[PDB]
Parts: structure tokens; C-alpha cells; sequence
């Protein structure tokens, strides 16, 4: 790990952990998933948590959250899950995620960000330098 990978991962954790109590619950997981256009059942939420629930307390703490990261880094999400994620961001469907589109998704996740901060995330993911994120750039981002 790097210092900035840890900081990246802690912020990712704090968006699932809505009440900042240190554990992600099925209710918090369900709330995030609905804000990203998904609709898991209560049992699917339990299945997701149980796949990385090391100590069997039914919630996900930061270490378990990291281990999930390293897992989907080894075996990536399926193509269709990555395609679905892209569609969540690319709301006009034109093939490119803009800063405005990234901003709209962050507002649904309850993430406060300046405009420059949104622009920074776009620039980091952009490869060809057109200032937008196409599917290929998105796939590369999501697969480590
Ligand atoms: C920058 O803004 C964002 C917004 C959302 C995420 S996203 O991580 O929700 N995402 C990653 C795609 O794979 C995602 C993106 C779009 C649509 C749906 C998802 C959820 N996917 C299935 C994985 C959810 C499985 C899962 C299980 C348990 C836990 Cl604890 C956490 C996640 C990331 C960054
Ligand atoms: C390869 O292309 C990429 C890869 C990673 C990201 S990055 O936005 O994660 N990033 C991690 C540095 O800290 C980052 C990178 C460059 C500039 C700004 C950031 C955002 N950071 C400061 C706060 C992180 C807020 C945040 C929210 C939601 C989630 Cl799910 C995760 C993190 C962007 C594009
Ligand atoms: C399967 O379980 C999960 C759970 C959580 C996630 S995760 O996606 O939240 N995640 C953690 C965050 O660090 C992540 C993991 C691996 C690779 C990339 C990310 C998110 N990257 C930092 C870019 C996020 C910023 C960004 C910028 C530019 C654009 Cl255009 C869109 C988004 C994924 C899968
Ligand atoms: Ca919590
Ligand atoms: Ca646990
Ligand atoms: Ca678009
Ligand atoms: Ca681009």
C-alpha cells in the first residue's frame, strides 16, 4: 500500500458507512446501492456482506472492506457489472463520463466535493486527454 491508496480506501469506506460508526450494515449497503440505481433484496445484501464478513458479526469493518478490495483486484468484477457501473455515470448515454456526470453521481452518494476536486478525479482517469472518461478508460480504472 501507498499513503494515498490508504486515503483513497478510507474515503471509499466513509461513503458506505453513512452514520460513520465504523461498520457498514446491510441497511447502509442497501441505501448506497439504491442511490446508484440498483435494487438488491435483503438476502442479496446479506450475501454480499457475508462474502467478506470475517468475524461473523454481520457487518463490515475497515479491514474486511480492504480484504474485499484485494479480492476483486485479484478476480475482477464481471464485464456486465462494469458495464452497469459505466451506465450509472454516463447518464446521457453518449459513451463519455463528463465532470458534470461524475458530480451528479457523487451528489447522490452524499459526497461533498469542490468543482476542482471533481475535475481532478476526471483528469486522473482520463488517458487520451480529452477531459472525459470513455468506457476503455473506465474499465482500466475499475480493474486496478
Ligand atoms: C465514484 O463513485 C462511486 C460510486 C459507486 C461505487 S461502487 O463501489 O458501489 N460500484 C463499483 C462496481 O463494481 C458501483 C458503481 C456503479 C453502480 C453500481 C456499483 C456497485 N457494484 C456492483 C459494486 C458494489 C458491491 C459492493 C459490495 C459491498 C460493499 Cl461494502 C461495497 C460494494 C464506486 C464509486
Ligand atoms: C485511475 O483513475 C482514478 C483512480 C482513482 C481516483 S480517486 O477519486 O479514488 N482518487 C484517490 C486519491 O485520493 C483521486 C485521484 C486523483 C485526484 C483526486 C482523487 C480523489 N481523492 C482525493 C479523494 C478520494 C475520494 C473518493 C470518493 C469515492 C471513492 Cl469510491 C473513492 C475515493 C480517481 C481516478
Ligand atoms: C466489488 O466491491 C467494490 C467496492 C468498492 C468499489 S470502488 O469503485 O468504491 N473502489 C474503491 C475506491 O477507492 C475502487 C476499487 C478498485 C478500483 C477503483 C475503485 C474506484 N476508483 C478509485 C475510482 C472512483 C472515482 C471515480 C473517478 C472517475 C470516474 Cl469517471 C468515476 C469514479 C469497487 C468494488
Ligand atoms: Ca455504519
Ligand atoms: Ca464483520
Ligand atoms: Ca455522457
Ligand atoms: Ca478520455
Amino acid at each position: 500500500l501507498t499513503e494515498e491508496q490508504i486515503a483513497e480506501f478510507k474515503e471509499a469506506f466513509s461513503l458506505f458507512d453513512k452514520d460513520g460508526d465504523g461498520t457498514i450494515t446491510t441497511k447502509e449497503l442497501g441505501t448506497v446501492m439504491r442511490s446508484l440505481g440498483q435494487n438488491p433484496t435483503e438476502a442479496e445484501l446479506q450475501d454480499m456482506i457475508n462474502e467478506v464478513d470475517a468475524d461473523g458479526n454481520g457487518t463490515i469493518d475497515f479491514p474486511e472492506f480492504l480484504t474485499m478490495m484485494a479480492r476483486k483486484m485479484k478476480d475482477t468484477d464481471s464485464e456486465e457489472e462494469i458495464r452497469e457501473a459505466f451506465r450509472v455515470f454516463d447518464k446521457d448515454g453518449n459513451g463519455y463520463i463528463s465532470a458534470a456526470e461524475l458530480r451528479h453521481v457523487m451528489t447522490n452518494l452524499g459526497e461533498k466535493l469542490t468543482d476542482e476536486e471533481v475535475d481532478e478525479m476526471i483528469r486522473e482517469a482520463d488517458i487520451d486527454g480529452d477531459g472525459q472518461v470513455n468506457y476503455e478508460e473506465f474499465v482500466q480504472m475499475m480493474t486496478a
